[PDB]
């Protein structure tokens, strides 16, 4: 029997993941940036690799930044101190190949202008998304993906699980049913979870502490029944992790930094990017509308899609989608939005305080539902 | 009234991120070439004089990677130092661990054009094609590699499907040379490249341009933004429509199920449109370990199939064989053909295996 | 009063610099390089550099 039932799969990997090491490297850079002077200009690209870190892309900043230490703080503070775990921020090679930001590029987007008529840092579209499934607004999939991440670092650093490295990878699958445009999560079907781990502890005693120190604290007992398949490193010997035998980029986990697959995707990266560049400013300010509007009653699940063009201050087109679950019409639900909404970037940067140097703690577990970020609280709206 | 706006973008061979996809593919072809069993994981970064070769390779081929990356940034048209990059002088750094001898994809198809993908990402790409080839012809001279598009399609909803009425808005910003006026690439841009791509009934006096919107394009390809492979994977499959679950495609052999059953999974989704099942859909295909086929294949037909959806599974399940062993030897996956999908999109263009409806039998 | 132990690596379109400095000072290196490479006279693709 089926009904209107269906999978869905959504992933999260820890922090020592080769990819999410360049976020939150990029995302150091940036903050480091930002501390000393709120209006620099930051693209910076990340790259992990066996023995290296490279720093590529384009800054114009009036801070006096130490890349070499900023890069080598933040492997640190991730986890990787000894060749035993494959990495060593004491001693990987640091390559920086950094120049300033195109002038063509400077001219066309913010030079002698206002703050408020500043143009989108480039072209782009950017989608926001919000479903009422969870308190956070969030679909149950991505946030109990991105949950148990956090909680195998939480006992790594706490020292309660000392055989713990920081690679990781969790895959939550939710059986879920329609709901006239909503989505009910009904069960946990399945819970993938390989972790990098020290050489000394067995098999079995991890298998037993992924169980019932790591699910059991994290995923909510209503969803978990005598079915639920658990594959507890599911391989056997993933010891060798990290950047070493293998290699990561910044910008290549941009699903999992946003709705796991649900809603949609512009194909934006998040991280080593400051306010100008709308693939980040923007994407935090659908996020602020889709919540906002789910928050407000409007809906209980819905899509936001914004558009720029380079040099442009005001979107080119603005959408929303909310699945059947508005008794209000989509223009409707438009006209709310620009009504209550000014999404330039020169604006966003007020309403959300995009110069505060706080992005290294977005570079994981998601950029999205969580407590202490502007764009997760939401407006007021008068219509 | 039932209208909504939706937009994608696609960008050109000289994007710094576009540079790396073709070049990792490349790397790929080459080592399928000698040997059809080689495993490649090749990621590709770029920036001012700089191509970095990075990542896992157990291959028995053996490769001249310099000849590799030089001749696809050649191709591409990056050939002096005018204009920002020269496949002659360029840094080619390799660092690649050569060695000798699950997921959740989606496929998406749409009626609104021949190719049966959405119009916005369609013309996008298409865009870009004919800069490439104006650029060149010599028929603008002035054009250089690196260019990005953007498409705003104004549609309307019936019954599921999604009806394109007009184009909303278009952007386009092309690399240019410092000869030419800015009036001069926009007349061209609207009247050579634009209007012989978008069918004249989509285009009207309402119809917003933005062109070289910058105002000056000057510096490009990598040393204007750096490049890495994997960057537009967006560009490379739906541009904002259907769905998309993580994975880059270019750099990664046909034993990566990311890229094999994601293209297995389109396959599927158009051979349903151009079987007249669907005027519009959505596969999901769920994998788990220890299973060879899938654990579970949803269908969204958006209500456009007169069969339900337990009957648009039973026609896939007794057509098509999901299994990743078998997909790759259906669509022909281990031959050197991947550095051609890494432009222009991986769907949409029919000389693609994936790309060929099958003939659906029930 | 800088401390300064800087090797040079130079090939087809790369400088590295690689080595051990402690100042005080400021330096953009990639002006300083592309500066000097400049002055020795390499600014076109048609002298190789
Ligand atoms: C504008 S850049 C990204 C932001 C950049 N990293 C920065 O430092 O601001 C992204 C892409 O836009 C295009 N681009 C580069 N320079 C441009 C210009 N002056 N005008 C319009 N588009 C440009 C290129 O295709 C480039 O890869
Ligand atoms: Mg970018
Ligand atoms: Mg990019």
């Amino acid at each position: 029997i089926e009904e209107g039932t269906f999978l869905f799969t959504s992933e999260s990997v820890g922090e020592g993941h080769p990819d999410k090491i360049c976020d939150q490297i990029s995302d150091a850079v940036l903050d480091a940036h930002l501390q000393q002077d709120p209006d620099a200009k930051v693209a910076c690209e990340t790259v992990a690799k066996t023995g290296m870190i490279l720093l590529a892309g384009e800054i114009t900043s009036r801070a006096a930044v130490d890349y070499q230490k900023v890069v080598r703080e933040a492997v640190k503070h991730i986890g990787y101190d000894d060749s035993s775990k494959g990495f060593d921020y004491k001693t990987c090679n640091v390559l920086v190949a950094l120049e300033q930001q195109s002038p063509d590029i400077a001219q066309g987007v913010h030079l002698d202008r206002n703050e408020e008529d500043i143009g989108a840092g480039d072209q782009g579209l950017m989608f926001g998304y919000a479903t009422d499934e969870t308190e956070e607004c969030m679909p149950l999939t991505i946030v109990l993906a991105h949950k148990l991440n956090a909680k195998l670092a939480e006992l790594r650093r706490n020292g309660t699980l000392p055989w713990l490295r920081p690679d990781s990878k969790t895959q939550v699958t939710v059986q879920y049913m329609q709901d006239r445009g909503a989505v009910l999560p009904i069960r946990v079907h399945t819970i993938v979870i390989s972790v990098q781990h020290d050489e000394e502890v067995c098999l079995d005693e991890m298998r037993d502490a992924l169980k019932e120190k790591v699910i059991k604290a994290v995923v909510p007992a209503k969803y978990l029944d005598e079915d639920t398949i658990y594959h507890l490193q599911p391989s056997g010997r993933f010891v060798i992790g990290g950047p070493q035998g293998d290699a990561g980029l910044t910008g290549r986990k941009i699903i999992v930094d946003t709705y796991g697959g649900w809603g949609a995707h512009g194909g934006g990266a998040f991280s080593g990017k400051d306010y100008t560049k709308v693939d980040r400013s923007a994407a935090y300010a659908a996020r602020w509308v889709a919540k906002s509007l789910v928050k407000g009653g409007l809906c209980r699940r819905v899509l936001v899609q914004v558009s720029y063009a380079i040099g442009v201050s005001h979107p080119l087109s603005i959408s929303i989608f909310h699945y059947g679950t508005s008794q209000k019409s989509e223009r409707e639900l438009l006209e709310i939005v620009k009504k209550n909404f000014d999404l330039r970037p020169g604006v966003i940067v007020r309403d959300l305080d995009l110069k505060k140097p706080i992005y290294q703690r977005t570079a994981a577990y998601g950029h999205f539902g969580r407590d202490s970020f502007p764009w997760e609280v939401p407006k007021k709206l008068k219509y």
